């Protein structure tokens, strides 16, 4: 099955990536020009958590993940609709949902230029 492993915290993400350069002799040593005291860094875990904390986890972190539907239902509504669309039922969802939009859209423009 999946047995997927998607959660590298910062120490667990930092504690693995420590061994990777060790692990690779090719991956470390390009590091090493630009890094040269990698070698000290690597030899200490506690160090090479705060040394180089900020910059492995520059690249982890960036920007909240996100991927929400823009219709704004259950993300196990969702998957439903794009599975069978098609289903009469179904349509009914898709349907509503962009109703919505529309009743909505009219308040966007306002076609009432009389706020008061």
């Amino acid at each position: 099955g999946p047995l997927g492993s998607a959660t590298l915290s910062d120490e667990a993400f930092i504690e693995q990536f420590r061994q990777e350069l060790l692990n690779n002799q090719m991956l470390r040593s390009q590091l090493i020009l630009q890094i040269p005291g990698l070698n000290d860094l690597v030899n200490d875990p506690l160090l090479f958590r705060e040394r180089l904390g900020p910059l492995i986890l520059q690249r982890r972190y960036g920007g909240y993940n996100t991927a929400m539907n823009p219709f704004g239902i259950p993300q196990d509504e969702y998957t439903r609709l794009m599975a069978n669309p098609d289903d009469p039922d179904n349509k009914k969802r898709i349907a509503e949902l962009l109703d919505q939009q529309a009743i909505d859209e009219q308040l966007r423009n306002a076609i009432e230029y009389t706020p008061e």
